[PDB]
């Protein structure tokens, strides 16, 4: 995450690392005791889920870790276009809820007003360095038609594109699968966006989730 800072310890329990061969790979999203939402593009062999989490550098008496027993990508998802850039993992133990870990509820109507968005996660900072510490940053949902006219042809119904006009706060490689916090609910999973990270001219394109609530939950009930 670019042009952010540290988050509060307090204000991420649902903030997932992800894990493949002892190295952070991307950020995902509790959303259910048995449950974390990620990128589909995040698909790697032998996913490791760490929860409770705020610094990857030291041991924490509220973290879990968890190995993934069945991961479920969206039917359509196309690599390519990172269309449908979604991905639900079942824990092999269910999360012990805390403080400091807790589900996200998803938004589930897409026509909701609210703007007040943050994004979070352990990915390439401003410096181009990796954060022991967890980022975060205050960021706005743009218009589709701003999105359209900074990717001609490459936004589906499927994304949804937030930025900031005032530093180019974004996320980065490594928080992918991460969320995009509106309003207290999970409103989508960072997927693509600017190469280089800011997002004052290109905003960062997220998985739209308020599209997916009948695909997790039949996931979920399956
Ligand atoms: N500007 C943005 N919002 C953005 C840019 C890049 C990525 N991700 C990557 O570049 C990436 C590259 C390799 C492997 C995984 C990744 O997520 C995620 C978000």
């Amino acid at each position: 995450l670019v042009h952010g800072g540290p988050c509060d310890k307090t204000s991420h329990p649902y903030q997932a690392a992800l894990y493949t061969s002892g190295h952070l790979l991307c950020g995902g999203v509790l959303i259910h005791p048995l449950w974390v939402l990620t990128a589909a593009h995040c698909k790697k062999p032998n996913l490791q889920v760490f929860l409770g989490k705020h610094n990857l550098g030291q041991q924490e008496s509220s973290q879990e870790q968890s190995s993934v027993v069945r991961a479920v990508i969206h039917p359509d998802y196309d690599a390519a276009s990172h269309d449908q850039d979604i991905m639900l993992l079942r824990l092999a133990r269910p999360a012990k809820l805390s403080e400091l870990i807790q589900p996200l509820p998803l938004e589930r109507d897409c026509s909701a007003q609210t703007t007040s968005c943050h994004i979070l996660g352990w990915g390439k900072t401003a410096d181009g360095d990796f954060p022991d510490t967890i980022q975060c940053a205050y960021i706005h949902l743009v218009s589709r038609e701003e999105c359209e006219h900074a990717y001609p042809g490459q936004i589906t119904q499927n994304m949804l594109c937030a930025g900031d006009e005032k530093y180019g706060k974004d996320s980065c490689q490594g928080d992918s699968g991460g969320p995009l916090v509106c309003g207290d609910h999970l409103r989508g999973l960072v997927s693509w966006g600017n190469i280089p990270c800011g997002s004052k001219e290109k905003p960062g394109v997220y998985t739209n989730v308020c599209r997916y609530t009948n695909w997790i939950q039949k996931t979920i009930q399956a």
